[PDB]
């Protein structure tokens, strides 16, 4: 299997090999299971829609995939691969909201396409061809006969050639396509069984959204790539109810699953100690974590509130990577068995250096090893050199998982792709600060986030970290530090939604001097503005990742949705 170049000859040989398997099970309510693929149905469909797409002018083009988390989203997918179809996965269309985030994907992408359901092109295909014109094709893939897949004309796929458009988050700025060859996702999901260690007998579980990122290559390639069985369901049906995820790791005896910092908070906190004794995760060997900065306090509640039923802590297994890497970089523990984690001096992270105490103390959790025949160096983002050991700077990978570059953005690519340090080309820049240390890559944190006042360096999660616990009238995961001009100097504003039950009765001079006081002791700064909005309305990407660019541009233009300010 590790002579394939690219995943449509991978998939026709697994159709082969293993043509009667499950690859794919689909709980539509993360209990019951509503639909289900095998590997020999799953390339059948791949060919259909690929034969569907190529008839419908679809190759060498770029085509929305906007699709419910479901089996017509994976069978699109691989028919865009299939057919050679540049796909670009996207949130899809919801009701009552307008089409912006879509209409700024086409437009980028320069797509003349857009594939979803039934259901979805008769709510969208009119409001589609006003925003993008008659030329515009929205294609449903759902009704397609499987006996089209006979048309199906295979094309010379080369690992050079671009497979999909990975767009960012939305977190720090507007979505750039990332343009991952099949390559790419070849030498990754290589990356990930050399740090996973699955086999055929392999059982997953995922509930991660399937349109980028972990939920993608991790979520649908990764089980297909190791031969193995994927369980899927909707990110909703997890967030309605944390026990259906571990519940099903427990009814499946699933091996492999994972999620961000926060779903670890959510199981933790949301699941009962009846539904507790319901569960059996001794099966549970790889439970990975990222997207997000892993903390040490999460993985304990977890390893502490579910160790009663058998999950181990040493299943934990940190992973750092992005859309430019495709997905994974480092990933592990070492040769420890428990996430290797530091305890080091805070001012001096705040002074770009990693030392013990001599002061305050912050603990700081790898985020594994680099994988493989990839390389990270830490260089100074601004002097361009390369940072000694103790020194923070900018992740900076150079790999054949390092994707081709951004969509129509030459200059960017030419800055973010091409790394020069010391006598070094070729290197990515993550945007992302960090550091090595004892063989593991430890994220600190966003540059483009960073908060520089007074002088010193600031982590924006580490303040909002801080104001969420200050008071209990602040939503957790809902809250924003960011810096402004006041006068030439840059000042620390505070964008905090209020619970929905504290939004009627809010104390703002009694929460603020609360966020003042936290952030003065943990932080030693003095916010220039606290502004506290209504549960749901802080700028979120589709994700749910907060745009800190965009709470301080509502903050700076009024267009908030204010319940109270400090001042
Ligand atoms: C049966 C077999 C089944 C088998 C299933 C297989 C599953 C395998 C897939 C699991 C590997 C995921 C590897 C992690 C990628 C993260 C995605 C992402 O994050 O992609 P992206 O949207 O581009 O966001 C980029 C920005 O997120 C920030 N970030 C990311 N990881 C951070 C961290 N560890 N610590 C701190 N910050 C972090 C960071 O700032 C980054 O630059
Ligand atoms: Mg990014």
């Amino acid at each position: 299997v590790g002579q394939f170049a690219n995943f449509v000859d991978l998939l026709q040989y697994r159709a082969k090999l293993q043509a009667r398997k499950t690859v794919f099970s689909f709980l539509a309510d993360g209990e019951a299971e509503s639909a289900a693929l095998t590997y020999g149905e799953l390339d059948q469909k791949a060919q259909a829609i690929a034969a569907f797409l190529q008839a419908n002018q679809a190759q060498g083009q770029r085509a929305l995939l906007l699709y419910p988390p479901g089996l017509e989203f994976i069978g699109a997918f691989l028919g865009c691969l299939y057919a050679g179809v540049v796909a670009v996965p996207a949130y899809p269309p919801r009701p009552n909201k307008s089409f912006d985030r879509l209409h700024s994907i086409i437009q980028d992408a320069q797509a003349k396409f857009a594939l979803t359901t039934t259901e979805l092109k008769d709510k969208i295909a009119d409001r589609l061809e006003a925003l993008e014109g008659t030329d515009f094709h929205c294609l449903a893939t759902d009704q397609v006969e499987l006996i089209s897949g006979k048309n199906w004309q295979k094309p010379n796929i080369s690992g050079t050639d671009l497979a999909f458009l990975q767009y960012t988050s939305g977190s720090t700025g507007d979505p750039k396509g990332v343009m991952v060859s099949h390559h790419n996702l070849i030498h990754n999901s290589g990356l990930i069984n050399q740090g996973f260690q699955d086999t055929e007998a392999s059982m997953g579980v995922s509930w991660l959204p399937p349109y980028h990122d972990m939920g993608l290559i991790g979520g649908i390639l990764q089980p297909i790539y190791v031969g193995a069985t994927q369980i899927l369901m909707p990110p909703v049906a997890f967030l309605q109810r944390p026990f259906r995820w571990l519940k099903a790791i427990n009814d499946y005896r699933v091996s492999t699953s994972g999620a961000p910092n926060f779903a670890y908070d959510l199981c933790a906190s949301q699941i009962t100690p009846e539904q507790i004794r319901e569960l059996d995760l001794s099966c549970w060997r790889l439970a990975f974590s990222g997207a997000e900065p892993i903390r040490a306090v999460t993985l304990e509640n977890f390893a502490k509130t579910f160790a009663t039923a058998g999950f181990q802590k040493s299943a934990f297994y940190p992973c750092y990577g992005m859309a430019e890497t495709t997905l994974i970089v480092s990933g592990g523990n070492g040769a420890a068995q428990l996430p290797q984690e530091i305890i080091v001096s805070k001012q001096g992270i705040e002074a770009n250096q990693v030392r013990p105490a001599q002061e305050t103390t912050v603990t700081l959790v790898g985020s594994g090893e680099v994988i493989g025949d990839q390389i990270v160096k830490i260089v100074d983002p601004q002097a361009l050199t390369e940072c000694t050991v103790g020194e923070i700077g900018e992740v900076w990978v150079k790999g054949e998982s390092v994707a081709q570059g951004y969509w129509q953005k030459p200059d960017l690519t030419q800055q973010q792709f091409q790394g020069n340090v010391g006598a070094e080309t070729g290197f990515l820049r993550t945007g992302d600060l960090g550091f090595l240390q004892g063989g593991e890559l430890y994220i600190t944190g966003r540059l483009k986030d960073l908060l520089i006042i007074r002088g010193r360096n600031h982590y924006p999660q580490d303040i909002e970290l801080t104001v969420e616990v200050a008071h209990p009238a602040l939503r957790q995961g809902a809250g924003a530090a960011v810096s402004v001009d006041v006068n030439g100097e840059e000042q620390l504003v505070i964008v905090q939604e209020v619970e929905r039950k504290y939004a009627r009765k809010l104390n703002v001079a009694a929460v603020a001097q609360a966020i003042r006081g936290a952030i003065a002791a943990e932080h030693q700064l003095q916010p220039q503005a606290i502004c506290f909005i209504k549960p749901g309305s802080i700028p979120k990407t589709s994700s749910g990742k907060i745009r800190r660019h965009a709470c301080k541009a509502g903050f700076l233009d009024g267009s908030l949705a204010v319940v109270g300010e400090w001042q």
